[PDB]
């Protein structure tokens, strides 16, 4: 989505890569990183508001 991408890292657990932290450059709605079921490594950073883990590539 234009909010980011939800990686199912394992067992269907959603982690949100936020829109800016997908491409590391001009994102165009994450057009380069947009394909359902595409596997790609995602690294967690730290705890965030609402208990959500922070995710980026």
């Amino acid at each position: 989505v234009d909010f980011g991408a939800f990686v199912a890292i394992g067992g269907g657990k959603e982690g949100l890569v936020h829109i800016s932290q997908i491409a590391d450059k001009r994102v165009e709605k994450v057009t380069d990183y947009l394909q359902m079921g595409q596997e790609v490594p995602v690294k967690v950073l730290e705890v965030d508001r609402q208990g959500r883990i922070r995710l980026s590539i």
